[PDB]
Order: structure tokens, then C-alpha cells, then sequence
């Protein structure tokens, strides 16, 4: 019922809107690394926390790097088993080439150019696909200028050249918190987001003012990843930031996908160790990350 709703999502001066015109905010999951935890990405996990937590959108996270992609390019048969389960459960769900030691998405562009290529034209025509090109590029030599809008710019007609019409999330500087670099010298593609990712044990004011100047522009965000813990992964989750988040984003009608849907024993990962793959969980199979989700996202879910 979620795409059977909204159908065809754009951007209106920088709003993600539905294909009525009318205001749309995703919220929904990131998995972890495909490569690591891919038996939690599966039509039965997905409809779970469709109809238990309210997910709208599902993010599938796929490593280039770290046994990802580049070097098992099998990976990928969990990335179409993921867009066929949100194509049949009926939610929206985002293609992540998921960049991170590799900082320069430069580093893999032809292999990057393939595999969109091969997405848009299995894909194109649903309406649930989302591309995120970029997770985050990183690194004091990895700028928007240099680096990323050129990427982009050779990636977008790629896609374009077989859906000439889903958004587009494309990642910034500084682990994709340079959104206000990117603001100021905008991509040309009308259904173009940029990415901003944080942890809420770590990021705070400053970065909301950093958010708030690039919307200023007219540019639209998504933030397509963001933790409840802090970056060390240390002292455990910060709920009472998280919770400021939430609102901001509330506010700002930004769509969020929260990482991750993972059993690793980190504060960020929603599962308890041992958590069943196909969902079904007990609340003793989340964490106090996994916890605090769910309930953000049920409790804005009709
Ligand atoms: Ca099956
Ligand atoms: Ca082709
Ligand atoms: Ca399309
Ligand atoms: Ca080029
Ligand atoms: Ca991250
Ligand atoms: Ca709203």
C-alpha cells in the first residue's frame, strides 16, 4: 500500500513528494554490509518490519569494498532478492553502492557505471527504486568540486539513459556531512538528493545549522544513514540526541533510513545476537537501539 499510495516520487523545490505532489517522508532500515549480514535482507524480514515496525523504506547496503561487490560480485543477487521483496511487499527501497574505505568514488566509476547501468534496466520502470550512487566519500582529498560532482555527473545519465525519472541520492564530503559544499554547486538532475549521514552521540547543533544552510538553498536532503551511537561506538546509544534528531528531521519532513537491521554486537546494530533472520522478533531480540526505531517509526506509521 505504501507505493500503491504515493506511486512516483520527485522533488519539488527541494521537497520529496509524491506523484499527487503531495509531501512524502521515508522512514525505514539500512541493512549492514550485504556481504556480512545478508541473511537478515529477505522477503519475510522485510514484511516484518513493514507490518510491525511500519518501514516505508528499505536500504540494502552494498559493500564495494571489504569482500563486497568488487571482489564477489554475487553480493548482488542479495541486492535484486532485496528490490523484488520491496517491489512485492509494496515499499520504496534504495540501490547503496556502498563506498566507505574506497573514499574517492572515483575509485570504482566503470565498475559503478556497470552496475547502475544493469539496475536502472531491471529496474527502472517500479517506482520503489531509489539509487543512493555514493554511500560516503570521505577524506580531506575527496571533495564535492574535484571528486564527487564529476562522479555524479557520469553516473546520472547512465541511469538516466534507462529511468529518465527515480531520485537520485548522492553521497557528500566528510563521510556525507558536506551537504552545504554541495548546496552551493548543485547537481543539474531535477530528481537529485544529497546525502547526509550522522551519530547521534556525536554530531549535534552544528551540523543541524550545516543541514539547515543547505536546505536554505533549495537543495533536498536525505539522510540516508545515521546511528543512535557515537562514532567511537563507545559508552553505549544516545537516545536523548536521537530523539532531538528525530524532531529535527520531523519538522523538515526528511526521509531517514536507520542503521542497521544487523545481530553484530555494536550499539548501533537494532538485533540482539542470535536474532532470527526472518523476523518475528521478540522485544528481546532488540537492542535499545532497535527499541528506540521501531517505536519512531511506528508511532508516525498509519
Ligand atoms: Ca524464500
Ligand atoms: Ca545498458
Ligand atoms: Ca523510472
Ligand atoms: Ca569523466
Ligand atoms: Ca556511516
Ligand atoms: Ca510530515
Amino acid at each position: 500500500s505504501v507505493v500503491e499510495e504515493h506511486g512516483q516520487l520527485s522533488i519539488s523545490n527541494g521537497e520529496l513528494v509524491n506523484e499527487r505532489g503531495e509531501q512524502v517522508q521515508l522512514k525505514g532500515m539500512s541493512s549492514h554490509g550485504l556481504q556480512w549480514y545478508g541473511q537478515f535482507v529477505n522477503y519475510e524480514s522485510m514484511k516484518w518490519l513493514r507490518d510491525d515496525w511500519g518501514i516505508n523504506v528499505f536500504r540494502a547496503a552494498m559493500y564495494t569494498s571489504s569482500g563486497g561487490y568488487i571482489d564477489d560480485p554475487s553480493v548482488k543477487e542479495k541486492v535484486k532478492e532485496a528490490v523484488e521483496a520491496a517491489i512485492d511487499l509494496d515499499i520504496y527501497v534504495i540501490i547503496d553502492w556502498h563506498i566507505l574505505s574506497d573514499n574517492d568514488p572515483n575509485i570504482y566509476k566503470e565498475e559503478a557505471k556497470d552496475f547502475f547501468d544493469e539496475m536502472s534496466e531491471l529496474y527502472g520502470d517500479y517506482p520503489n527504486v531509489i539509487y543512493e550512487i555514493a554511500n560516503e566519500p570521505n577524506g580531506s582529498d575527496v571533495t564535492w568540486g574535484n571528486q564527487i560532482k564529476p562522479y555524479a555527473e557520469e553516473v546520472i545519465p547512465i541511469i538516466r539513459n534507462n529511468d529518465p525519472n527515480n531520485i537520485i541520492i548522492v553521497g557528500t564530503g566528510t563521510w556525507s556531512q558536506d551537504v552545504h559544499h554541495a548546496a552551493d554547486n548543485q547537481l543539474a538532475d531535477p530528481n537529485v538528493m544529497y546525502a547526509f549521514h550522522f551519530y547521534a552521540g556525536t554530531h549535534g547543533q552544528n551540523l543541524r545549522d550545516q543541514v539547515d544552510y543547505a536546505l536554505d538553498q533549495g537543495a533536498a536532503i536525505f539522510v540516508s544513514e545515521w546511528g543512535t551511537s557515537a562514532a567511537t561506538g563507545d559508552g553505549g546509544v544516545f537516545l536523548d540526541e536521537a530523539q532531538v534528531w528525530i524532531d529535527f528531521m520531523d519538522e523538515r519532513n526528511l526521509s531517514w533510513a536507520n542503521w542497521s537491521l544487523t545481530h553484530k554486537d555494536e550499539s548501533s546494530a537494532a538485533l540482539m545476537p542470535g536474532a532470527n533472520p526472518t523476523g518475528g522478533w521478540t522485544e528481546a531480540e532488540l537492542s535499545p537501539s532497535g527499541t528506540f526505531v521501531r517505536e519512531k517509526i511506528r508511532e508516525s506509521a498509519s
